[PDB]
């Protein structure tokens, strides 16, 4: 298999900088490596032979450490919210309200360019009081998951009230009941946590996923989790099994102690379950990316010259599209 060749929309232009671009070797002129968030799609590549210049968060470097084993020597973690020089660049990292440690890239170019890297994020009102505020951005990298008018999701609180009060009602008819939820990457902690809070309980879960869950800085962590399964009400599983073969098999252990499973699992309030027997499983519209209205409205915001997506850019149809949406939002709000 050939090694790939890093494309345009992971370099910042003019600059030596990359950013989630560690999976294609040797980036020629790459002097520094930006890592926005520790999902694997952003960090495919880095291990313990990466022998570069990491930029992160904090949490993200606690985490290329401790998971991937990437040298300490290698690994510069930035505080938020505060002007750091890299290779005589002026960077600003800020909160991408994502995943625990995801960041946004504010970048200085010396010809007066100004660059936001918005990794992934979901648009929120705060980032409109931000040091966004203050300087007019030029070039927008922007996380364009959710980029198109159907992609309607309600906020994160809504989700988390119609996650916990499913929760609670079910146990209530059934005090052997078990709730599942599924995990692949860290983020989503709200989710399981809420339930676990509104269920008087801990999160019971794997060894591999306590130790991942203890580099994310969450405020007294180990009062919340667990790997003493038989002890807990909400378990955390891995994706995959959150289908009805694997809770079928997940009923069978802890000794049949529990009879009932209830899972959440995210889509693809007001949802319909897939019953069989008893097992439910409902998929929450909990997302931590900009709906199509959020993005829109952080865009009209920001006013910025040119936006360079870095989501679904995989078809030249594709990136027209959304080059439309985005001078569409150009001609209403004039700028
Ligand atoms: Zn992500």
């Amino acid at each position: 298999s050939r090694k790939k060749t890093c494309p345009f929309y992971k370099k910042i232009p003019g600059t030596g900088f990359t950013v989630d671009a560690f999976q294609y070797g040797v980036v020629e002129g790459c002097t520094a490596y930006f890592l926005t968030h520790f999902h694997s799609d952003h960090y495919a590549g880095l291990s313990k032979h990466f022998t570069f210049p990491v930029y992160c968060s904090e949490i993200t470097g606690n985490l290329l450490k401790n998971k991937l084993h990437v040298q300490e020597q290698y690994i510069h973690p930035l505080p938020l919210d505060t002007e750091c020089i890299v290779n005589g660049v002026k960077v600003v990292l800020l909160d991408a309200n994502h995943c625990p440690g995801a960041v946004m890239i504010l970048f200085y170019l010396p010809n007066g360019t100004v660059i936001l890297h918005t990794g992934d994020f979901r648009a929120d009102p705060s980032m409109e009081r931000s040091l966004l505020a203050d300087q007019k951005v030029h070039m927008l990298y922007l996380d364009t998951t959710y980029c198109s008018p159907e992609y309607t999701f309600p906020s994160q609180q809504e989700v988390i009230r119609f996650a916990i009060n499913t929760a609670f009602e079910a146990v209530t008819l059934n005090p052997h009941a078990l709730v599942v939820c599924g995990t692949y990457s860290i983020g989503k902690e709200k989710v399981f946590l809420a339930i676990a809070d509104v269920l008087g309980s801990k999160v019971g879960m794997s060894q591999e996923k306590y130790k991942t869950l203890q580099c994310l800085n969450i405020p007294e962590i180990n009062s919340l989790i667990t790997t003493d399964m038989c002890s807990s009400l909400v378990h955390l599983l891995p994706m995959m099994q959150i289908n009805f073969k694997g809770l079928q098999s997940h009923l069978k252990k802890c000794g049949g102690k529990y009879n009932q499973i209830l899972a959440f699992r995210p889509t693809g309030a007001d949802v319909i379950p897939q019953t069989k027997g008893n097992i439910s499983i409902y998929g929450i519209p909990y997302s931590e990316h900009s709906s199509y209205l959020e993005m829109k409205r952080f865009v009209q915001w920001l006013k910025p010259q040119k936006i360079i997506p870095t989501v679904n850019v995989g078809t030249w149809k594709s990136r027209s599209t959304m080059e439309k949406y985005f001078r569409e939002w150009k001609l209403e709000a004039g700028y």
